[PDB]
Parts: structure tokens; sequence; C-alpha cells
């Protein structure tokens, strides 16, 4: 079955950091999953001391589908433990620096890690034997090596840069990496001539909005400003920060032009003295208002280029190739590959039956026909996805 | 006479962006100076569009001690102005992006610079042969570079730790560097034995006090916020930020024993969901509700020093060495050698006698005098100390 690394971490200074994939997957399990984490997601619960974290919020459990597992549940399943002493040791050797060891986390192999995955798949039965891939919800240097010794795929999983409830709830599924070092472009490169789609950016971005465009003062420039811990501005931004973000904007227009939208789940918000503040209710509400947008890796970058608007993208990220095209016609059809094949549908990526068809590495064709049965529960891979625009429009 | 460095490259997006130590040599000044600046620096004011400048606030002005020069003030000094061109080559050379590109200025030679300097100085009459000394306000090894060659010392001049209203007003004067790369500890080492000073660190602070100690609910841990792109942040940190500080401290201290004080002067605020955010008037009532504060290298790391806090400093700073000695006995005299010999009455930094004087070398016990005899406007090393406290204590 599925070998599902959680690493407990705790980075960023949360425990069980990953804590709702892990209740996500339980709740769509099928059959027997291996969990590779940590004791603090399966004591979290029941410890009075972190009852008011946001996994335990209803809003939170139906915005994400999944419920609290409960003692059955989670009985039909195999864990496997990481011990604390080897974070401990791993910030001693990066100067006690969370976000640094995180960051060596992301992107370098960890020997003494190795060690300890391999003891811990060696530690019981035929294991190893009954893992038909693992699956790591960031790049893990450590897990991937350990994953090539013994002949196992790796499928790099996450939440996708379109969410309820501005939109479908999308994921990312990724053999090569997750946010840094991704496989999209490479994927379209190859079936690109099979492209030739019907519709607009607009029709695409139409496609996967679940709500009425806000009302559509313009700003000459808009900032998006990003969590300033997350995994993909701390190993995939090519050393960017918010602060040079802005002064990098600042070197091309005047505080007067600026509009600077902070990360709604950021700890820092911004100051009313110096640039004009966003106040919208959406990341889409504050584009509409910008001329031109500027981001490291925000999900909000596709939005900008969906909606047509000039977009900086100064990270690394899976959308920025169709950013990197010339001509309107490759964008449109670099867009609605990235949409309908890259993107997974949120849902599918914790179904144990689409995993296993993604580790078959079908086609592209087959690939986009899932999503489009899943998208509409209610032909060339160009036919399926014009098709499916068409029946939207009326 | 001086050659003061006030370069005008806008890493942080603000032009001049020393502009109030140009107006403050300026006002103090009784001879002909020397800047290698920008011209940016000599038309800020006459340009409508920046009037707002909080150079030009009466209150910072007053403050700082400075007032607006005039046409006859400036027409007796002389100027080199660099160009912005080499400043647009050198963001393009570290991927456009300002702050990397500030990093570098501050910690790396730039032959392109070192050669428009050499140029500048060449340029007339024998500017070079008037130069006693170079002044800059932060290290520049590229300037340092090309006072070698010329047989010029180099002055790192900056604000103090401590400032008023809540202190008498200090400033920085290092041959060595200037917030990095300091020579405080290298000083307090050659004379160590030459103090035994008959005060308590809180009689040392207590000196320096120009207000009453704020009125004396504690928080186990306060951590200590700084501007984000401030250059002991961009260059002297060891890597460390606000965001992986607050990890840091994470690591040894749950949400509820941490209180948190943003920078006053930084951008970015705090949200009140997550950390006890810190609202006290000043930073030293904040200190003295913890107890122990953690920062990377601010001026308040001093403060809580000072005031017997148990403080851990994760940057490179002027007063580190003072919290790295064993015993009350060595610390106490490690911080009285910083405040009345490393540390200079603001004032005199802007003092043409004054710094000739400096510029001879002179004996760390004609240096403590010089600076009690400003202090108390109104022998051996120690006893010059002793006794200034003791006259402040009746
Ligand atoms: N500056 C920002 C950044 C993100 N966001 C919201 O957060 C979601 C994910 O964004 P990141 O990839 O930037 O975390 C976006 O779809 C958008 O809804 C926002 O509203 N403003
Ligand atoms: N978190 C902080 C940092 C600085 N400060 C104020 O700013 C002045 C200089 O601090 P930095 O060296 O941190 O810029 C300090 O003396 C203190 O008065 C504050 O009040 N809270
Ligand atoms: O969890 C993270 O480290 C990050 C990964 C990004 O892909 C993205 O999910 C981001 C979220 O948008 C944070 O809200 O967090
Ligand atoms: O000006 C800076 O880059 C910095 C230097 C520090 O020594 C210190 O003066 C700091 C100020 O406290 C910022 O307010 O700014
Ligand atoms: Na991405
Ligand atoms: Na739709
Ligand atoms: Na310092
Ligand atoms: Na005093």
């Amino acid at each position: 079955g599925l070998a599902v690394f959680l690493p407990p971490y705790p980075f960023r200074g949360l425990k069980a950091p990953y804590l709702w994939m892990f209740y996500k997957y339980l709740h769509c399990a099928t059959d027997s999953i291996l969990f590779i984490t940590g004791e603090d997601y399966l004591s979290v619960t029941d410890d009075e001391a972190q009852r008011a974290r946001w996994e335990f919020d209803p809003a939170s459990m139906a915005s994400l589908g999944y419920e609290l597992p409960n003692a059955q549940s989670m009985a039909c399943h195999e864990y496997l433990t990481l011990d604390n002493a080897f974070y401990e040791t791993l910030l001693s050797r990066h100067h006690h620096d969370p976000i640094k060891s995180f960051s060596a986390f992301l992107t370098e192999r960890i020997p003494d890690l190795e060690t300890e995955l391999h003891a811990l798949l060696d530690s019981k039965k035929g294991i190893i034997d009954q893992i038909d891939t693992f699956i790591s919800i960031c790049n893990c240097p450590s897990l991937e090596h350990v994953a090539r010794t013994l002949g196992k795929e790796v499928m790099h999983i996450e939440i996708g840069p379109l969410r309820a409830p501005m939109y479908r709830n999308t994921a990312y599924l990724d053999f090569a990496g997750v946010n840094g070092g991704t496989e999209a472009s490479a994927r379209y490169e190859k079936c690109q001539a099979e492209f030739d789609i019907k519709a607009s950016l607009g029709d695409l971005h139409n496609y996967f909005l679940e709500v009425l465009p806000p009302a559509e003062t313009h700003s000459a420039a808009g900032v998006v400003l990003q969590v300033e811990d997350n995994s993909n501005l701390i190993a995939y931004n090519h050393d960017f920060t918010n602060i040079s973000l802005l002064s990098y904007v600042r070197q091309r227009y005047e505080k007067e032009d600026i509009l600077v939208r902070a990360h709604p789940g950021s700890l820092f918000r911004l100051r009313d003295d110096v640039f004009t503040i966003d106040d919208s209710a959406n990341s889409l509400a504050f584009i509409n208002q910008c001329n031109e947008v500027f981001t490291i890796n925000s999900s909000v970058g596709l939005e900008a280029i969906l909606t047509g608007k000039k977009t900086t993208v100064l990270g690394d990220c899976s959308y920025a190739f169709i950013n990197e095209l010339a001509g309107a016609s490759a964008t449109v059809n670099a867009a609605a590959f990235y949409l309908f094949s890259y993107l997974v549908p949120f849902d599918l990526v914790f179904n144990q039956e689409y995993l296993k068809f993604r580790l078959g590495h079908p086609e592209e064709r087959e690939i986009v026909g899932k999503h489009i049965e899943f998208y509409s529960a209610d032909h060339s891979l160009s036919s399926l996805i014009n098709e499916a625009i068409s029946l939207e429009h009326h």
C-alpha cells in the first residue's frame, strides 16, 4: 500500500505540523496505510493543551473534507515513529537555527535521517515489500535517497494553488518534487503539440471559480506577500524575502503606486504609514485592483497569470513556466495543461485507487480524462478540455 | 580634513538613506569637509515630493541636534558624487535583489566601486592630500581597500545603542568596523586589568538613564524583533531573521510564556492571535517584564545585559563580548569600558577636534577622560569612572 511520510520535526515551533494531512489520509483510507511520522501526531488529540488547534475546528474539517479519527479508524494502519534525538542533533548542526535546519531537511541528504528511516522500514515483517509507493508532503532528499535504494517511487503531494471557497479544491502530485524542482514544465513540453484549446485564460480561470467574481482606482503595482517561514520561502525563493521583494518593487515604483497585500496566514501585518495596504476580502479582489503583480512564489501568482495580469515571479514554482512563454496561444495551452493535467482534484490525491492509477505513469490523455470525470461528477486531450469548458459555458 | 562617505544607493528603496548624518556633519562643521555621496543628497530638500521625510521634522532635528542647511552652509564644502549606473549594474550582478546587493556592499570588495572612488578622489587638486581620515557610516570593504592604497584610516561611525529620550545620546566610532567586525572586545582585552569599578551594572545603566525608570506579571521569555532590512540583520545576523529568532525561542518556550516586541521602526507589526504582544511605551519597560531576553543583535540586548537579565545574543554585535564573560566582576568592568571608552558621546563623533583627537590613537585613559568631561559639562581610569558614578550618586 501507501507509505505516507509526515515528519514530526517542529521546525516552525508547532508540533505535528502536518496533522491535517494525517487526518485526511485516515478519513479517506480504504486499505491499510503505513504512516512514517511521530508520536506527536498520535497524542495531539487527547492533549487538552492543544484542543484549540485549527485542525479541530469544524469549519476547517468541512473545508478540507475530513473528520477526526477514532480508536477504530487508526487501528487498521501501521505506524513508524521518528525520535526527537535526531532533531535536537540536527539543530545543533545548523547553529540551532530551526529554519536553516528546515532548509537542509528540504534540500540536502541527512545520513542520520536515512539511517533511522532504513531502520524503521526494516524493523518489521515485509513492511518494505508491502510498499507500493512513498508519499511525501514536501521534498526530502533523505527519504528520496532511501527510496532509490529500495526501488520505490516518491509522490510529492500537497494542497494546490486553487482552493475553496474561491475555487474547486486542487492538489499537487509530482514525482520529482513539490513546489521546488517540479516536473510540470517537463510534462507540458512533451505534449504541447497536443493542445489546441479554444478558450481564453479567463475561461480556464472561470472553470475553476466556484463564486461569482468580485465587483470589477487601480494601483500600478501589487505586491503579494507570503508566510515568512513557509517551505517555499525558505528553500525555493532564490534568497528573496517579503522585505527584499518590497525593495525590488520600490526600485521600479514610488510608494504611492504600490499596493501591498500581506498573507492572511502570516504572523505579521503591515503598518499603514508607508505603503497603501490592501484590505480586500480575497486575493482575487486584490489583484483585480493592480495593473501588474509581483510575487516570489505565491499561489496568487497563478491567479494573476490566469486573469491576464503582467506578473513577475522571482522564486521557483510549479506554474512559472506558463509565464515564460511568448505568445498568447502557447500560454493558454500551457495553462490548460497545468490546470487539467498537472493539478489534481483535491480529494483524489488521498484516494488509493487514483494513486495506484498515477503509479502506472499513464498517458496525459488518461490523466486529463480522470480529472474531468471527477470535476464533472454531474476524444483527444483538447477535445476533452474544450468540451468540459463548453459544457460549463451553457 | 574629513572625507565623509554617504553612499546614495537606495538599497532599501529610499533615496539619500543617510541624509540625517549629512545634515549633522554640515551643522557641526567647523572646517571644510569632503563629502563623497550622491546628487540625491544635494537635491532632496528643494524636492516638494520628499518634504514629508522624517529628517525634516522639527522634533527629529531637535532630538539629533541639527538644523537644515542653507546655501551658505554648504558652499564651504567639497562634494564628490557617485553615479547610479554602477548601482543598476550592481543589482544586475545579484539577481536584481537590492538586499543581497546591500549585503555585498557591506561585506565584499566591489572593484567597479573602488575604481569610481579612486577616480573621484583623483579628479581634482590635492583632494587626497587634504584627507586626514575617511569616515564611513557602515562597513565598506570597497572604501577600506581604497583607503589602504592611499594610506588613510577609516572611522566607522553611527548612532549608538543608547539614545534619547531614554538615555544620553551615544555613538559608535570604530576603526575596524561598526556593528560587525568591531574592535570593542580587542580594546577591552588590552586594558581589562586597569578596571576595578566599584559600581554595579545597574549603576552603569543609571548613569546613562535620563528618565526615571518605569514602574517596575512577568513573561518567562522576551523576544526583541528588529527592522527587517537593517544592515546588521542583513550582514551580521549569522543568517538569523525575526521569524527564525521566533522559532528559536519556541523550541525552548511554549507560546504562552513568550512576550514579543516588534521594532517600532519596522514596516511589520504582529498579529494578536498567536503570541502575547508587547505594548510597552519603551524597550526598557518591555525587558523589565521578562525573565530572560532573546535578540539577534538589537541595541536592546545591551539594555537587557545592563539590567541584569539573562540575555541570548545570536548575531554579531559590539556588546556581545560583555555577555560572554564569566563572573560578575569582569562583566561590570567590561560594561564600564564599553560604556565610557568604546561608546562616544553622540555629538563628539561630529566634532572635528574630537575626531582629530581619536585619529592620534590616544590611550584608553585619555579617551575616557574626554568622554567624562563631556558627560560632566556641569587619576587612573577606574578613578575617573568611579568618581563620575559617585558624583552622579549624590
Ligand atoms: N498575499 C496573499 C497570499 C496568499 N493569499 C491566499 O492564500 C492562498 C495560498 O497562497 P500562498 O501560496 O501564497 O500561501 C491563496 O490562494 C490566496 O487565497 C492571500 O489572500 N494574500
Ligand atoms: N524590539 C525593539 C527594538 C528596538 N527598540 C528601540 O529602538 C532602539 C534601537 O534598537 P535596534 O538596534 O534594535 O534598532 C532601541 O534603543 C530601543 O529604544 C524597541 O523599542 N523595540
Ligand atoms: Na508551486
Ligand atoms: Na466555475
Ligand atoms: Na552593534
Ligand atoms: Na543618569
